[PDB]
């Protein structure tokens, strides 16, 4: 009675009978949903009696059809048939798809639980006879290892690579108002052609004291089309960064005197601090959870996040969340050891970053494995994490992956290949890499530059401005130094003087299009 | 029959469940009455109101035999029953006027007070006869421990409210290791009122030799002089002379003071270099087990920066380790007054010991003063006095106040005419040098310099002069570096060089900063 | 302002921690004041003496609105503070004269009393205004529960000491399942004084419908008639006539009463045979789960022997199961008064329910009377009255007293002129027959006979007449057997035969024993 094409995956509610609040029933929760924006319902009973199960399925089936929304069973095939369900959801260890299809006929919708690209290959070597997948666990407690959006993207990419046009996708696992826009936003195919088809919740709706309210919320999120994660203009700029724009950037940050919280390694503490206040803004080296919220609330707080520090992931997660809660900029600086690959992928799941900064090695790791290769790898990373990426080296490349904060359910009509990407070169300056925390301190610089921008500011321009400034100041130091030692002290001086006489026309570095 | 005026709160004993075997409540109370308790309160929060009465009638006779009144606790009826000399209650025990209604005047009524809001009621009631002030330090015998700073808030409310009838005693956590500091730094902001006595339970009641324990408290209480650091604390009206500054520097180069740094990461290296630029040696140890043997070293000195990763446990242990040995501590409360979290931590640290010097920027010093240039001078004097300390407020002008009053303390007097408003407060300035604030831990490194100067001081030295010596020096070195530098980066290397050069030739006659009365 | 005389202790409510959710102390107390509490005491053994005061002032107004005084607890100062109507204390709370000294006269003073020794002091004090008497039954809200027997000891001390000023209320464990028995059997030995009221906490405070709970207690309390067994209890001055005895036997042969035996092992078989000799049926079940359905059976009757292996748990359950259904219980306290152990067990059993008849030899009856022939007659009357029961004292003469007073009870009155000394007490004798005591459970089997006689009685029957009927019968059968026997062994088989023959032809005109007024 429902054709495969009539299934709206927008907000897909999946039940759990033993998590409902008192003075509330499954029928009661599933009805609020239906009146506030649920479009697909699945009945889940991993333990209940096969007969209670049936009586329950039948009563909710009436309900769903009342509002004209189908009903799915995960994953009782026989029950699904018995009650004549609209579809069924099975997983990687339940009943194989062919057997099922052989029992239910081609017209019923079959969902599969997928958390790996290999499973999309399998799905596609079965033809259009699997109709949707729920992408892995993005960490829930409703279960009894989470992959993040990065993990979702690999799965989306495998659909696109295999052109499994027939298969829809919903995200699931962990999903609440605090990660949902980030999930819609950064969960798109690399070619930008295919995004998530809808969103799955259990706890957010089922275990709610007000299901009607909780649903309206997820609705707002889902059918909204724009995610301002940072209070700085994300506008797309195809023109190079003019000397007036750079100059306006620097005026701004001297005036605002941004606050740049540094969570970072030991070696980068003093240097990173001095760079910051050489840029006429102030730095806190706080690593205390109790504090992060107060710090983020300060008028121009900016977080520079540097990996390999000793701080617990818990503190890092709360920090990232505090800055995102306040729409304040985070600059991320991260794969040489398995331990670091773990920790970094994990932080990348905690939040929405304003800018990601690394060298050739780190950017190629994040891109998922020359000079054109770097410009490719830099555009991937920017797009993957919807961020401004920066690849250091002789030439610094800077890609804008933000896409103006746009998300939809169709992807973004723009890809990993055609985002704006510029370059900044000032000749060879090998000595810049013979000094410790160089890229760390480029990070401090970027943060201060992003720190000072107002609502009408521009994110991309401020990162470029920051890269120019740092390169310009490294050219000047290389000329005035007598070795490593004096180079670093010349660098800070050069940064101090350059911004104190804010006159970009003068600087050495040359800004081109990649 | 005692009159309210005849009460001597000097050493106020509060009494059971925590008595040592082979000993009696009666025995201990007698031990204290013989070697020093001028007032006894009976506290039996769990006993049968029949046993309570028997116990109380027994001890009322013991007390009265030494001419010391007896005060009952959460119980106005036991106190009438046995004809007690007074009763003590809390904010949740029986309202005071009701109490007064049953017992009539001429019976002393004590109240438990931890906050100024309560002193306000105390006053809207007119002539409540004494109060025990909050629980200063964590006891084990409602609200959390507030330390002298919370005591002081309450003494000031009495003063503001002109509640002259009301006496005060301090209570909670009070032992030989904190009494003289509690008595020394618990005085009203106007120098006019201090604690009237000190109140103990576990220090005597739970004592194996309660006779010894009491004599110790008695000495502590009726002494008037708190030598917290082995360096002279005499008051100095005369500007610090070039001869003196030259003698400080000499003395520190010679002593070569061990300077233990407990400080954020950004300061570690800078501060270590400033330290051995001044011809002493730094140690960056954050290890509890070491602190004791570290501070035993001749001329040891502790610079304490807040924010520092260290657990409040080790911090308490260090502070006490230096106070235990009478070595100076320099406290720098980082923008503490910036987040509720740092406010908490510094306030707690400030209850752990006596600091020689407290150093901070304008924001911090206005915070600690429990909130221009006169205002900064008013604030610096408040901090100096509040914590009985040499406070330094850094800025274009550095301000240095001396709140130590020569280590003097008395009961109830409470100060030899010395208010928040008239401790000596000098000034140091060498023009605008904005660049000193464009390099990290400028103030932390100021702290290193002060520590070294204070560090090398002899028994006959002067704490105040050494703090000023070190601010002159640091400012003199900053003036020079700002001339020779080409930006932030080189400013810092010159700052160290300048300190290195300046102290290798004590010729302060040469330095650039101007030292003046405020 | 109430005068001591205006206090109505009828239903005395004592108040917190055990309140049902969605309900307030205030609400419950109001529920009770509306549907029956004539006095409220406030009890807050753990609250802050400030909250206590607030709570008490609030409820004093509630009370006073219904014209019922408020009494405070372990607290004489809260009670002066708020101007309470009285205060209640214990043996370990504040001594009474001190209390009187502070509150003056005109404030009611209650005392907790569990023992006569305490009533003695109460009296050596003269005019303490009321007492709550011990903790009768095990409560969950010092000394152990004493039941009515312990209450009675205290009422007698008041009487002996002529302490007329002092009122009494019963307290502890008091619920609908024991109130009418406590009120019925808690009267002085001279019939002149009974409880003045009944006192509850958990029955109302912890009630989901405290309005219902109170009305139930009110009915119970102001009724005057306790129908504990479904057989008439009218007082009988006239000897039991041969026509009557013949009607008892008829009635029991017809009813064919189920007689449940809980009894030592030596009696099981003998007692079972005596039972079906009398044309009824015995059951020897000692099983808790059965007791309820067993006693539901028409004409069910319970013979309860002490010593019996059974756990006091099952015994309590049985006793209550028969009282719950108003079926008779015959209690035989085996030489209980022989060992502290049996004394304990029987005293406890005696607190579990109401017995129709209590039967014992001389030793036992003198024990239960809480200690010749007149003496045995004085004792049998005491036991009968003490337990509000038909008591039988077996010997050469069997004595039968009737202490039931027709089920009547009142508050404080306390009896329609009926003392330990003038309940009807008859006598039964057929000469010396020493051989009746040379066979085991002679007395236990007497109990079987009584049970059957009582067993078959109708609604309109008479309890007393049936007990005498059965003693005549048993004695008549013993006379015959002693003639036909050749020693102990055959005596027993003839005793049964004689009972079998005697009841197959009710011709009591024929029997040998003589029934006479005492
Ligand atoms: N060979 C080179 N020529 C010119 N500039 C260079 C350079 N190598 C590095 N830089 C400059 O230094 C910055 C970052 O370079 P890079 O990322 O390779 O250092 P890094 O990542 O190893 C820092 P860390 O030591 O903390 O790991 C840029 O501003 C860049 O222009
Ligand atoms: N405008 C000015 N003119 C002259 N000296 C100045 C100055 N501003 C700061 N200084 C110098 O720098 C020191 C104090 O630094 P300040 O109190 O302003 O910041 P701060 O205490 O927070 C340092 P940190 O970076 O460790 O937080 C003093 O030695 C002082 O004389
Ligand atoms: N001297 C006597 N003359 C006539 N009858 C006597 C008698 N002594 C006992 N009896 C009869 O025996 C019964 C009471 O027994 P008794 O009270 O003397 O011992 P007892 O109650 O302890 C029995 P058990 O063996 O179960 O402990 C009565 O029915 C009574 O009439
Ligand atoms: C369509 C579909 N995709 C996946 C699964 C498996 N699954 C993975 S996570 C999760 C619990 C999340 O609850 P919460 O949102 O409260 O964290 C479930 C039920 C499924 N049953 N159906
Ligand atoms: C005069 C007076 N002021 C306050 C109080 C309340 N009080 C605060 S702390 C303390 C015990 C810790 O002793 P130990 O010595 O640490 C007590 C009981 C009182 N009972 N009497
Ligand atoms: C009038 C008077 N007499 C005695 C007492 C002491 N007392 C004995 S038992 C009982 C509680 C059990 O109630 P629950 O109903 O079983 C209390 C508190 C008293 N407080 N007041
Ligand atoms: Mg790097
Ligand atoms: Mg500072
Ligand atoms: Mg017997």
């Amino acid at each position: 009675k429902f054709s495969k094409e009539q299934f709206d995956y927008s907000l897909y509610l999946v039940t759990d009978s033993g998590m409902i609040p008192e003075g509330k029933t499954l029928y009661g929760q599933v009805e609020a949903g239906l009146q506030n924006g649920v479009t697909l319902v699945q009945i889940r009973e991993k333990d209940a009696d096969t007969k209670f199960f049936i009586e329950e399925a039948l009563q909710i089936k009436e309900l769903c059809h009342a509002h004209n929304v189908p009903l799915i069973i995960n994953d009782r095939i026989d029950v699904a048939m018995a009650i004549g369900a609209d579809g069924i959801h099975v997983g990687q260890d339940d009943m194989p798809i062919p057997m099922i299809r052989k029992l239910v006929g081609p017209d019923m919708v079959i969902g599969w639980s997928v958390g790996f690209p290999e499973e999309v290959d399998e799905l596609s070597k079965m033809g259009p006879d699997v109709d949707y997948i729920g992408v892995g666990t993005l960490p829930t407690l409703t279960k009894k290892a989470p992959m993040g959006t990065a993990g979702a993207i690999r799965v989306l990419d495998a659909l696109e690579r295999n052109n499994a046009h027939w298969c829809r996708t919903v995200g699931i696992g962990g999903l609440h108002p605090d990660n949902i826009e980030r999930v819609l936003y950064q969960c798109v195919s690399s070619n930008g052609k295919r995004s998530l088809d809808g969103i799955c919740v259990v706890s957010d709706i089922i275990a709610s004291l007000d299901a009607a309210k909780s649903t309206k919320i997820l609705r707002g999120l889902i059918d909204k089309t724009d995610y301002k994660f940072v209070n700085i203009g994300l506008s797309t700029k195809n023109s190079l960064t003019t000397t007036d724009e750079i100059q306006s950037i620097i005026s701004n940050t001297l005036k605002a005197r941004p606050l740049v919280q540094h969570i970072t390694n030991k070696v980068h503490q003093n240097f990173g601090a001095n760079v910051t206040l050489a840029l006429g803004s102030s730095p806190i080296m706080s690593e205390i959870q109790s504090e992060v919220n107060d710090l983020a609330a300060i008028p121009h707080a900016t977080l520079l996040l540097n990996t390999g520090s000793v701080a617990p992931p818990e503190m890092l997660k709360a920090a990232i969340r505090a800055y995102n809660d306040v729409k304040r900029p985070i600059v991320f600086d991260p794969s040489a050891t398995e331990t670091r690959l773990l920790l970094n992928n994990k932080l990348l799941t905690f939040g929405q970053f304003s800018c990601i900064k690394g060298n050739s090695s780190e950017i190629l790791g994040l891109a998922e494995l020359s000079n054109e290769l770097l410009i490719q790898a830099t555009k991937i990373v920017a797009f993957k994490y919807k961020t401004v990426a920066v690849c250091t080296g002789e030439f610094d490349f800077i890609a804008d992956g933000t896409i103006e904060g746009k998300y939809s359910l169709k992807g973004t009509n723009t890809s990993v290949e055609d985002i704006p990407c510029v370059a900044v070169e000032a000749g060879p300056i090998e000595i810049m890499g013979d000094i410790t925390a160089s890229g760390c301190s480029l990070g401090s610089t970027i943060a201060c530059m992003i720190g000072g921008q107002p609502s009408e500011g521009n994110l991309f321009h401020a990162v470029v401005a920051g890269v120019m400034l740092y390169k310009a100041a490294g050219k000047i130091a290389s000329e005035k130094c007598n070795g490593s030692g004096s180079f670093q002290v010349e660098l800070i001086d050069a940064l101090y003087r350059l911004t104190r006489e804010n006159t970009p026309v003068t600087w050495a570095p040359k800004l081109t299009h990649t």
